[PDB]
């Protein structure tokens, strides 16, 4: 049941061309929730594919079963602990969201590298969805690592 999971992180894995880093099986045990968002760069508003798992974010370009086996194409991967997320109110304008006017929107800073981008869910009950799930993975995870402190003469 636990080994299970790990083999639908390497079947979700093998079809993601260009993978950079560790394997999900190394480092992650579930998949806790995957969705398009537009993420905002400098000229592009683009749709991408978000997977969040327990330890990690990582980001697509979907392709349009597939030819070569490919889904996606890997963008970029961030380890949670390393992952800043702020809330961006409605109509927000500014360099954080590249002069683009944000709705349904949150900011995420990469500590790691020193790197940022704005997404946006396209409705607030989406946005809600991605808040919420960001905040019960930082919370599982916070509440393993002490846990297993507490646990320490168990
Ligand atoms: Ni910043």
């Amino acid at each position: 049941g636990e080994f299970e999971k790990l083999e639908a992180l390497e079947q979700l894995q093998s079809h993601i061309e260009g993978w950079e880093g560790s394997n999900l099986t190394d480092i992650c045990t579930q998949l806790l929730l995957q969705g398009t968002l537009l993420k905002i760069s400098a000229g592009n508003i683009q749709e991408r594919a978000f997977f969040l798992f327990d330890n990690l974010l990582v980001y697509c370009k979907r392709k349009s079963k597939s030819i070569n086996g490919s889904l996606y194409i890997f963008r970029g991967r961030i380890n949670t602990e390393v992952m800043e997320v702020e809330n961006v109110e409605d109509g927000t304008a500014d360099y954080h969201s590249n002069g683009y006017t944000v709705t349904n929107g949150w900011k995420i800073h990469n500590t790691a590298k020193n790197k940022w981008f704005v997404c946006m869910a396209k409705t607030a009950e989406e946005k809600q969805k991605w808040l919420d799930a960001i905040i019960r993975e930082r919370e599982q995870r916070e509440s393993l690592k002490l846990g297993m402190e507490r646990d320490a003469y168990v």
